[PDB]
């Protein structure tokens, strides 16, 4: 039988508590590692947190017209009135996202800061069958809804490099420059339980918000389809991970392409 | 009602602006800011591993609290006010529970980081200009409000204009400047009877170069009345020879009836 083995994984620190169970072996809640709902530093990163750096935009309405700095920054405002990516917004290539700031005239509910106003969707941490923990929807979630965000440490390349356990690893590479990651195995929210799905549900987006420091673009996971309730959240970790990776794809989706079965189909 | 909130949004609650004294629009000579910035490379120390924190799996309302036994004991009681027995005259650090902690966010540890909860109105006074008074009553130790401003160095504090807004922060010497940016405490008043006082506090970083300011009721503070704190005589030092106090105070010590009659009691002796 399934029983809760913690009431918030976050311990409050989300708009929602995000709740832990297992109906599957008798493996309990993990605790190999620290919750976090910001990402962290370990060692000086130099983010760029001078206010006066910061492109705003000045607005008097809800930031709505198409005259919205920030909007334009992004090519255009994607969030709809009630905070969802809108259709037309590109799925495959996605636009940097810059929110409104502390430097706006705008108002803190304006329309373009949705990221910043964190996790609005029920979630649960679950015991899958063949993938460990998942992230599963408690509640139907529409097409570009914001879910949660890729929290972990604020780490360089050098140091990605010099690390054992690469499975937590979101990559943060610019135009033409430096190299940055999160990682999410000593330090990391809700997102780092989220598994790979062949068919994704959620889609990673770039944002900046308090800091346009552009060597660190925040990771703002959106549904990219109608999410039922129970449906496990996933998104394409890119073939860079199972070129990588001793482990074949337990997605079982009809449309895998990383299964033992998908894989041995391209050797032949 | 002129403005409906000065926070434009930023705050738990609305703040307000109303004038029944004269003709004078509510300010927009500076910008709003929930939080303190900065317009320089500061490098506040945000090392995660650099944090002390506690391992309470309670709410941290025990002795056993390593951030409570940094701030000497936790001073705060179940509904988050300052202790009685706390030190109004020499106040101790405030080491609130942050990220680092085992405890839960709304652990008794977190007093200041979970911003204003008391109703404040910014308003125009009769001979002190802008001023904060209350909406509601605060009881004796209720947090009000963070000094918010620009986090500037002392040799940037000793190039600026207007020092009308700079809140020490010694410990090396940095400054919070509320003229350019700043929240609403950057229109409290001086009272020579105060009914406020500034704490340092540290949460998500501790970082001792930069405490953040707290404002702590010192006493009952009845609805309407006006909100302040003691400048310092080193503020009165300063501004003296352009300006006196108006806080109107029978026990005042900065009025121009103060100042004439301690230059006429040294006439009187030397
Ligand atoms: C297979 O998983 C990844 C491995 C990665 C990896 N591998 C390095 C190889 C060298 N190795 C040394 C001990 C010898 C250390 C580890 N390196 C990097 C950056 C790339 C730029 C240069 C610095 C390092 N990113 C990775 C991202 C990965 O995940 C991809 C995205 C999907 N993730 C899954 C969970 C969250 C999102
Ligand atoms: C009169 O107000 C103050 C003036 C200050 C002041 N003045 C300097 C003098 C030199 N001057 C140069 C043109 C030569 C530049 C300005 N300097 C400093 C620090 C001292 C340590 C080294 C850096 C500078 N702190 C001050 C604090 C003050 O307010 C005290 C608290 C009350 N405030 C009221 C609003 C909120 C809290
Ligand atoms: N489609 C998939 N097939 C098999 N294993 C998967 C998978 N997606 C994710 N995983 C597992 O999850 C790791 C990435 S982090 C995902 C959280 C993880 N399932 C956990 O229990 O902590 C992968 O390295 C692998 O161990
Ligand atoms: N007790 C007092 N007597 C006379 N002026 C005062 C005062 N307390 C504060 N002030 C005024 O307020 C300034 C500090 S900032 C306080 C906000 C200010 N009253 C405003 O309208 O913006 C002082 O330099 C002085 O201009
Ligand atoms: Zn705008
Ligand atoms: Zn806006
Ligand atoms: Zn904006
Ligand atoms: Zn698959
Ligand atoms: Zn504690
Ligand atoms: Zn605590
Ligand atoms: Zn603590
Ligand atoms: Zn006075």
């Amino acid at each position: 039988t399934e029983k809760i083995i913690c009431r918030d994984v976050a311990r409050g620190y989300e708009n929602v508590p995000i709740p832990c169970v297992n109906g599957v072996d008798g493996e309990p809640c993990p605790e190999d590692y620290k919750y976090i709902s910001e990402n962290c530093e370990t060692s000086t990163m130099n983010i760029d947190r001078n206010i006066t750096h910061l492109q705003h935009c000045t607005c008097v309405d809800d930031c709505s017209s198409s005259n919205c700095l920030c909007g334009q920054l992004s090519i255009r405002c994607w969030y709809d009135k009630d905070g969802r990516l809108l259709q037309e917004f590109n799925k495959i290539e996605p636009p940097l996202i810059f929110e409104c700031n502390q430097a706006c005239s705008c108002w803190r509910n304006c329309k373009n800061r949705v990221v910043q106003s964190g996790i609005k969707v029920r979630l649960q941490l679950y015991r899958t069958a063949k993938m460990g923990w998942g992230v599963r929807a408690l509640q139907t979630i529409p097409q570009g809804t914001f879910i949660c965000e890729y929290v972990g440490e604020l780490i360089s390349d050098a140091e990605a490099d010099v690390r054992e356990d690469d499975s937590y690893l979101f990559d943060l590479d610019n135009k033409d420059g430096e190299v940055y990651c999160i990682d999410a195995r000593y330090y990391g929210n809700i997102s780092r339980f989220i598994n790979h799905l062949c068919d994704p549900n959620i889609i990673p987006v770039r944002v900046f918000m308090l800091h346009q420091d552009l060597r660190f673009p925040r990771i703002a996971f959106f549904s990219s389809r109608d999410i039922r309730t129970g449906e496990e959240l996933g998104f394409d970790y890119g073939d860079r991970f199972w070129d990588i990776k001793y482990f074949t794809c337990q997605c079982g989706s009809e449309k895998c392409k990383h299964s033992a079965e998908a894989i041995a189909l391209e050797q032949s």
